């Protein structure tokens, strides 16, 4: 009767830690740690759902506040766990250290906190229906879903720790080797190099240096906005037929529209705009002809693909945004990206840079030329690994990290460093 | 319970599932409709709509309503054909399915048309669904946000029926008076909290003071005025005025999304439309002009339930309320409507329905769609909530076959009457 009607019996919230490369960016550089929150949604029939989400100190604080007060509801009453999210949060607003996925607000902290839920009630709707998240979507559109190698300049290992596999990477040679290693292995067709880490004329000769050594990939820059507006046009222009697009150049809706009527390529963001207040904006100003959609920030998959329609509508089109993140991240993202027509240009994904670290079990991730295929499981098609999870977890207990600070440990070496904002 | 069918052994958990269409039948059907006076005519004595059932393989069924117009039926008997085979999952590869079998390529925009015969089936699947689940439709949607969604009283200028045969139940309503004692009737039957009127028929100095007579029968609710584009930009902004404080919301007043852009800028009340934008390609348009305050969705153009639904977010997004647009219609959509409405936050005013015009004509099955205080109750049963009750579709289908009527024509059966007369558009 009552406990037969695929209500939350209860949630499951687990903080994780795992190792990060010391990846450098606009503002600073990775910690050795990498914080994650686990979800794991149960009904009282005992079919549970996982989802995953950010793992900073003020968010976990929230998704644990969040999490006790679902015992009861529906897992298919979406709209009602919005509701009750939103009434958690309250006047509370989340803001990050980095600023790399922009400025926070009431609606943005919302999303945040709803979309580990929304992922993990989906995986449970997938469950009960013995069909993918996928088709809960309207089905797949593609049958895999290509990622693009994420290049980054790094160390060559942190502080008193070992030195990763992977080697430094400061010139156009070492992002050049960094990514025979990554296609190597993955077989990614397409290339995103991060920037702001050194001088703009520095990272255009390494992305010229990677057109030689791949001709036919597509090439995306990242900034993360260190760059002024004349720079950008500079850079811009310079590039030209080289890049497919220059995302996040410079500061802010206007200075990202004066630069994207002077270059000849696209722009695209995941920082200007990062929530449904910003869309009138853009599409007033185009500051954009790509999104990077996230659905860790707008909210889940369901939302995510409403959102990607509106782009549609306007004539914006979409790729999909990455943090570091494990397999469950990379399900809901591979699903979403699946079954969704106007998601087109290869997805980020920060998965090499992780080397192998993961929560869920072995077997339904993989990487086929560059592409990950639809899981074959009813839901997410993911398990979670329980002995890896009390590992991570037990990390996490350990690290001495609460909160994502890249600005914070570049600064202990440079104490005049600050976030690069158009800087260069 | 699934008793060992379908799952892993021993337990109630399903494995990877495939459900494919088997069949689909489509049935176009005929039922009573009194003489409803709008800008375009007279509404003539049969309505007509086509009845979809899609049947899976496993012989889950699912219902859907459309159009009954002869071309779109056409249309919808084309695809219903091409469609075996494919999942009911599958709603993208449905869509584009659809799409190649009437000449479209959403890869001219012919999406108008895909949209509108997309969305029966799209319907019947979701309601297929939504029994694989034991779900009702709006749990697919997101969760029911009300128990009930609220329906206007639609109240319309008529005759007391059609030329040379028995006047209907309602009686005549030329005039103010006719006007208030329709509402009467229609709000003591079915209780509606909320009343439209379809104007466009008589001078607006004429509707205006029907709307009046309302608001002083009715003090409490909410009035919608609809001319259908009868007016002038000018006699829009000059009745829209003069009814500071008593409408709602003003529909459809003038023409186009100029002329409804410019009525908007000086009216004291929002706009609404269900005429100028009515498929995506017109919201960039709509949120650079601003002809309107209140978008009326309808499913049975905007592409069926899922699509609807996206729409609504970007009103929301770009401070458009909403509300629903409907037709002459039958149970089936009316069910849907209800689901959709129930689910969507952003569907915040009473929808529309011309329920009370059947007069009790209905294909389902009775006892699942009532009206309680002006509201219906989200239906229980997994799926839409309703049943085909078949000895009636065969009655209706009899009806169809049977009658004069193929295509809809207001103007053409007003003029059968009077030759002089032409559908009002930007004419008061």
């Amino acid at each position: 009767l009552y406990f037969q009607s695929m209500l939350i019996r209860e949630v499951r919230v687990t903080p994780v830690a795992f190792r990060d490369p010391p990846l450098l960016n606009a503002a600073g550089v990775h910690q050795p740690w990498a914080l994650r929150t686990i979800v794991e949604v149960v009904t009282d029939e005992g079919i549970t759902g996982l989802g995953e989400t950010y793992g900073d100190l003020a968010h976990l604080e929230q998704v644990r506040a969040a999490a006790a007060r679902l015992p009861g509801l529906d897992v298919y009453a979406l709209h009602r766990i919005y509701r009750r999210v939103a009434d958690v949060v309250g006047a509370n607003i989340v803001t990050d250290m980095h600023g790399l996925t922009g400025s926070s607000s009431r609606v943005k902290t919302v999303d945040r906190v709803f979309a580990a839920f929304e992922v993990a009630c989906l995986d449970i709707q997938g469950k009960a229906a013995g069909r993918p998240v996928a088709d809960l979507l309207g089905g797949k559109v593609r049958d895999a879903v290509p990622y693009s190698a994420y290049l980054f300049y790094k160390w060559a290992g942190h502080p008193g720790k070992p030195e990763d596999r992977f080697g430094p990477a400061l010139d156009p040679d070492g992002i050049v080797a960094q990514a025979r290693l990554l296609i190597g292995e993955y077989g990614f067709r397409s290339i995103k190099l991060k920037g702001g880490v050194f001088p703009p004329e520095q990272e255009a000769e390494a992305i010229q240096a990677l057109r030689d050594a791949f001709p036919g990939l597509p090439l995306r820059l990242d900034p993360n906005a260190a760059w002024t507006v004349e720079t950008s046009i500079r850079v811009g222009r310079a590039l030209d037929g080289v890049l497919e697009y220059l995302e996040d150049p410079t500061p802010g809706i206007d200075g990202m529209a004066r630069v994207a009527a002077e270059v000849p390529m696209p722009l695209a963001t995941n920082m200007c705009v990062v929530t449904p207040e910003h869309l009138p904006a853009a599409v007033e100003r185009r500051p954009i002809g790509v999104l990077l959609i996230d659905h860790h920030y707008w909210g889940g998959l369901v939302r995510s693909a409403h959102i990607a329609t509106l782009c549609a509508t306007f004539g914006i089109e979409l790729s999909m945004h990455s943090n570091s993140h494990l397999g469950i991240s990379l399900a809901a993202m591979t699903h979403l990206a699946a079954a969704t027509p106007a998601i087109t240009h290869a997805c980020d994904t920060h998965t090499p840079w992780q080397d192998g670290q993961d929560v869920v079990a072995p077997g339904a991730l993989r990487f086929v030329d560059g592409a990950v295929p639809v899981p074959d499981g009813p839901g997410l098609g993911v398990e979670l690994d329980r002995d890896a999870l009390a590992v991570m977890h037990e990390q996490y207990e350990r690290c001495g990290i609460r909160t994502r600070d890249d600005e914070g440990y570049m600064r202990s070496f440079d104490p005049s460093f600050s976030t690069r904002r158009g800087f260069w």
